[PDB]
């Protein structure tokens, strides 16, 4: 999915995003920025806006499994066969009518919170790096809600 090249940087700057809280203050921007741009999605979430305290909740749960498919980057069976089942358990989730389509936005305030965290460690190789990592594991997910 990724070469070693992506792998070793995801790997090195994951050091940095998740910071001293495992990513939590990453997650939390990520989906209050999301929500707010995109408010039709609190719906889909089961939040009442972006201020909702499940917002902050919901964000550090995302990071801490990110974390999790970082540690298990270097054997792909490994890191699907997990995303896959936090898949599976997105069927039960929400207002249950997750999409496909919902992930890829996500990405984009995924990947713009991660540099608003670290700055400049997150230039051009580091995004290329995230958004083939975010690609893979948010594809993995998808195949488990949709299997
Ligand atoms: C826009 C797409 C997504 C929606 C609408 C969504 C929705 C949800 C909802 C509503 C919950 C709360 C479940 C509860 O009440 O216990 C949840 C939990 C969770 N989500 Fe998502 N999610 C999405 C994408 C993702 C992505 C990309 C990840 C990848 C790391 C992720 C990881 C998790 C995790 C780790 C949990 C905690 C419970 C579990 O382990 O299954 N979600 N999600
Ligand atoms: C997923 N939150």
């Amino acid at each position: 999915g990724l070469s070693a090249a992506q792998r070793q940087v995801v790997a090195s700057t994951w050091k940095d995003i998740a910071g001293a809280d495992n990513g939590a203050g990453v997650g939390k921007e990520c989906l209050s920025k999301f929500i707010s741009a995109h408010p039709e999605m609190a719906a889909v979430f089961g939040f009442s806006g972006a201020s909702d305290p499940g917002v902050a909740e919901l964000g550090a749960k995302v990071l801490a499994q990110i974390g999790v498919a970082v540690s298990h980057l270097g054997d792909e069976g490994k890191m699907v066969a997990e995303m896959k089942a936090v898949g599976v358990r997105h069927k039960g989730y929400g207002n249950k009518h997750i999409k496909a389509e919902y992930f890829e936005p996500l990405g984009a305030s995924l990947l713009s919170a991660m540099e608003h965290r670290i700055g400049g460690k997150m230039n051009a190789a580091a995004k290329d790096a995230w958004a083939a990592a975010y690609g893979d594991i948010s594809g993995a997910l998808i195949s488990g809600l949709q299997s």
